[PDB]
């Protein structure tokens, strides 16, 4: 009964699309009801590696998957998108300072929003993966005339996932049965993973473990999570990024669930003093496409303090964006 | 919800290990209400890396994650094993003592009932030994995958007929993964109409049978590394086809132990077309073979007889 949506992948070829692609095409991110034609879009040097992946993708012989199609031109991929994850972004180079990086972001976040302007859907949902994340959405979103910048966010679903995952080990219950984490700020090493509104199996969390835990065990083991994979496999860690993607996707096009809230970065309207324009991580719900970020809750100064560090360094980020014209 | 099913994976830390994992517990091998519990095998060399997957794993808050372990003990991996995915292999002797110590592990310490997917090369000898070794379960419960090769297969000829892979029935592959391997057009249908009737011979033979036997250097040379995400998706079908079971009018393939169908030596693993349900299945008997057909299932059985000579000359089986 569905028609088939469009599905924007950029960075396809990558580590992250190679652990992503498989499981949106098997009807993990929007439902098996839900066929989806993917629209990949790599660099040129990249486009032979995207090839192999393609092949790949028609040998699994997924029954949802309605149409492929590889490029390496952005008006093609984004063609009527309705949804645009967009994964790819400059690598790190040698000798290659924060502003040369902000630099050659600026420009692929530039075209980009350009492109989804002029031939994606109007209402296209876009989710900003490839770092820095959050200036990256703000450069994309600012760049798309005509488009809501509402339909322009952020990943912070994997420092979600991971809080959730301590928090559990920590109190020897199921994932399942821990609610309203939040993760506020950004993907960076100063976000705040915030206790004081989670729940663990209806109790507060914080009835189960204590400030000194919170402070110096759980908030630096988080924060360090992705070095720890880093040493471990010798990699970066791609398929649970690619697993929290898809929850960012699956969650704000189907809904959150009742009594519940999950964590998404998105231009402030300047809720809970958080300065306007700013991409910035929230306690948001979603309902069919939309969602809302979730006020009202009562941030004491411990949480205070965490969640202005990270305006500020969000803030700046966004001055040196606009001294190098790009906003 | 069910109770957890155990399911056991060696080679863990490897490129097809890490796009399989994530996808098992995500529920898509046995189902969205049945949670399982991860028994992870590798060798004390790679178990830092094991580490490290252990914790994407966590990352990613998964619901039917019911437990997660991860060993270099085969005997703490396969224990009270459900399902054992056999992936590791030796980058014939060193692979069999592989399969003989994790064949005997199997035999000691998990369910009689388990059932066990032999994927590391060369599979279907892999699984010989494994069988053989492993004393007291039954051989039909120990299979190969064929499956990578059926799905390359129906994919040819979806792109060919410009149908869609979903409408297209009964691919058959015979023999092994392998060069030699047969996908037999003469009983496939697409869209309900013989697949031969919309294809012709010569392209089949010609076009359709090297280019899926060069398949997998297709992809290496074009990424620049094997093909590990479909391999992975393969594997899971294999699982999930046997346990819940093949769709109506339809048949999967599968590498089984040999009970002398269609004329093939017995006790052999070789690949048939196969129908399952609820765990059981069961060879698709008296289709009718033809002489293009047969002199290709032959080639394929007489490599097998070989290999499994060749073991007996060791001494591992
Ligand atoms: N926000 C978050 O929580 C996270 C963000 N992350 C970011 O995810 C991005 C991708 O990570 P990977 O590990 O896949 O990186 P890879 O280097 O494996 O892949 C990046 C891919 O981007 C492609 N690319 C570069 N510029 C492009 C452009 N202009 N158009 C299309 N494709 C282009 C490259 O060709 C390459 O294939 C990185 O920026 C990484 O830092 C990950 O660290 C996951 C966590
Ligand atoms: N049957 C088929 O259709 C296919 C079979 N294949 C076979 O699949 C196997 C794995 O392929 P990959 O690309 O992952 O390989 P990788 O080299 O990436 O990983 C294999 C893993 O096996 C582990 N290992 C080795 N000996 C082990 C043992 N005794 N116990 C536990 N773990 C052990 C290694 O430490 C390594 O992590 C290879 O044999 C490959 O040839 C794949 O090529 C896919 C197709």
């Amino acid at each position: 009964m569905k028609a088939p949506v469009r599905v924007a992948v950029t960075g396809a070829a990558g580590q992250i699309g190679y652990s992503l692609l498989f499981r949106i095409a098997a009807g993990e991110m929007l439902g098996k009801d839900q066929p989806v034609i993917l629209q990949l879009l790599e660099i040129p040097q990249a486009m032979k590696a995207l090839e192999g992946v393609v092949m790949e993708l028609e040998d699994c012989a997924f029954p949802l998957l309605a149409g492929l199609e590889a490029t390496d031109d952005p008006d093609v991929a984004f063609k009527d998108a309705d949804y645009a994850l967009l994964v790819g972004a400059a690598p790190r180079k040698a000798g290659m300072e924060r502003r040369d990086l902000l630099q050659v972001n600026g420009k692929i976040f530039t075209e980009q929003g350009r492109a989804l302007a002029e031939v994606a859907k109007k209402d296209v949902k876009v989710l900003v993966v490839g770092n820095p994340a959050n200036t990256n959405a703000l450069i994309a979103y600012k760049n798309a005339p005509g488009l809501n910048p509402r339909n322009f966010t952020a990943m912070t679903r994997l420092d979600h996932n991971r809080a959730k995952a301590q928090l559990a080990k920590k109190t020897g219950t199921g994932v399942d049965r821990i609610r309203r984490m939040t993760v506020w700020g950004n993907h960076s090493s100063i976000m705040f993973p915030d206790l004081f509104h989670a729940e663990v199996d209806g109790r507060p969390a914080l009835e189960l473990v204590d400030m000194e835990w919170y402070e110096k065990v759980f908030i630096p083991t988080v924060a360090q999570r992705g070095a720890a994979i880093i040493q471990a496999r010798g990699a970066s860690s791609a398929a649970s990024a690619a697993n929290a993607a898809i929850e960012h996707i699956r969650d704000w096009a189907l809904g959150t669930p009742e009594g519940d809230w999950v964590s998404m970065a998105v231009p402030s309207q300047g809720e809970y003093g958080i300065p306007e324009g700013i991409v910035y991580s929230f306690p948001v719900t979603a309902k069919d496409g939309a969602y809302r970020v979730v006020e009202g809750l009562e941030i004491n100064e411990f949480a205070r303090k965490r969640m202005e560090i990270t305006a500020q360094e969000l803030l700046d980020e966004m001055e040196q964006v606009k001294a190098l014209g790009l906003i």
